[PDB]
């Protein structure tokens, strides 16, 4: 290992933020402590000093972004309410409204964000577990953070993915969640501005480990179509991806790299088929240096290829 390596939490949360290939990476380091790595032309920080803020240890760790403008980090305090981490261009890092809140969840809640797409407006989309086992939706839209649709019952500890993108047809953002049920499997959610959330769980992957890591991403919306692509942690120990492709739908799964038992996951994307793209990056645990967090990576140029081994502060 690296002392650098050493101070990453074993399992710890994992986010992502980037605009195009400008990435920003959180993780939790065996302190508590939340820092950000960062990529602008080559890999830098994760250091002490690149601390944002403190959670319960073994907190979820997501994060959302208006490509590097606005920055939003969601974690669990030790009382097990919601709180976030606000960046802005011009103001830099400060403690964010929702934890003036205090939305009580469940202590092994997780947490999913998403800025909703297409507008300049900053409007926020919260996923969390209540102590009930129900995935509820928590909104933040210019004036106040409020609760917004309940979404069901869930595996208690679910990992939870999720995505929005709009149409270039529609009038309004769409919004997909994915997340494990009792029985296991994984399924899907979604809600688009004329059916609202629709009434029924879509299945995406039929027999999953329990409270397994799911990360999703979204990219390439066009007129009634978009791209998908979920990420989880199977019982082989390493992430599978599930696809989305339009005029496909869910049509096809399989295998990406391995990770260590209980490794979490992010995934951040750019671009489109159209364009010479997309490009995904995939962060998790893989066992480098013991704890440092891994890259894997796909573009057009080369496909699937593993990218930085060990990011900082490894
Ligand atoms: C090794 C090398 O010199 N190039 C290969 C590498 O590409 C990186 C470079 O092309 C670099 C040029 O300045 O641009 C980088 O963006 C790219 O790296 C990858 O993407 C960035 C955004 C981060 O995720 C990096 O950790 C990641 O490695 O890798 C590519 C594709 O995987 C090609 O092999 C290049 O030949
Ligand atoms: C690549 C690099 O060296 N970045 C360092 C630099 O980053 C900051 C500058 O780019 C600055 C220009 O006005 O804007 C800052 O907001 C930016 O901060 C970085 O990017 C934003 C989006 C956040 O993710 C920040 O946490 C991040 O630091 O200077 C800072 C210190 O001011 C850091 O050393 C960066 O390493
Ligand atoms: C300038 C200022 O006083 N900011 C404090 C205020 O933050 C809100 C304002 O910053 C407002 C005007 O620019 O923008 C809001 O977006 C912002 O709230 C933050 O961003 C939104 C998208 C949500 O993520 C919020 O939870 C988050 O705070 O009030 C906050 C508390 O809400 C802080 O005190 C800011 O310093
Ligand atoms: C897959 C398909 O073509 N039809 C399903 C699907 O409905 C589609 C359909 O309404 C089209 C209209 O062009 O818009 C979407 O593709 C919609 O699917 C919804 O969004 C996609 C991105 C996925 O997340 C999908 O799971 C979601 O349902 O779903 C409906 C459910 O009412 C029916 O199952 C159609 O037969
Ligand atoms: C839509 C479809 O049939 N997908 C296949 C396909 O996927 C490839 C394929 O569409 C080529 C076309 O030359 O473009 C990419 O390689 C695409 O990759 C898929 O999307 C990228 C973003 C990644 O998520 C990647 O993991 C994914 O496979 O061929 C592959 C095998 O090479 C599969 O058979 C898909 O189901
Ligand atoms: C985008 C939509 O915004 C409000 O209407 C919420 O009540 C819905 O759950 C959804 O988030
Ligand atoms: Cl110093």
């Amino acid at each position: 290992s690296t002392p650098g390596a050493q101070q990453v939490l074993f399992r710890t949360g994992i986010a992502a933020v980037n605009s195009t290939n400008h990435l920003r990476v959180y993780f939790q380091d065996v302190y508590g402590s939340i820092r950000e790595s960062l990529y602008e032309g080559s890999w830098a920080n994760g250091t002490e000093k690149n601390v944002i803020g403190n959670a319960k240890l073994g907190s979820p760790v997501a994060a959302t972004s208006k490509e590097l403008k606005h920055i939003r980090v969601y974690t669990l305090t030790e009382g097990n309410t919601l709180q976030e981490f606000a960046y802005d261009s011009g103001t830099g890092w400060y403690n964010g409204g929702l934890g003036g809140a205090k939305f009580q969840v469940a202590p092994y809640s997780c947490i999913a964000a998403v800025f909703l797409a297409g507008t300049d407006a900053l409007q926020l989309r919260i996923y969390a577990q209540k102590p009930d086992n129900t995935i509820q939706e928590y909104m933040w839209n210019g004036d106040g953070w409020k609760e917004g649709t309940n979404l069901g019952g869930a595996l208690p500890g679910t990992g939870i993915g999720a995505t929005s993108f709009r149409y270039t047809d529609y009038n309004g953002p769409s919004i997909r969640i994915w997340f494990q049920t009792d029985d296991l499997k994984l399924v899907q959610r979604a809600y688009d501005p004329h059916k609202g959330w629709y009434p029924d769980l879509v299945t995406i992957f039929d027999r999953a480990p329990p409270r397994t890591a799911i990360a999703a991403t979204s990219f390439g919306a066009g007129n009634s179509s978009i791209y998908m692509r979920i990420y989880f942690v199977n019982s082989d120990n390493t992430i599978w991806q599930v696809c989305w492709d339009h005029g496909k739908g869910y049509h096809d799964k399989g295998t990406i790299t391995p990770v260590i038992q209980g490794s979490e996951v992010a995934i951040i994307s750019w671009g489109s088929f159209a364009n010479n793209g997309p490009d995904l990056r995939l962060y998790f645990q893989n066992g480098t240096y013991i704890s440092a967090v891994s890259e894997w990576v796909w573009n057009r140029a080369h496909g699937s290829q593993l990218g930085r081994s060990a990011l900082p502060p490894a």
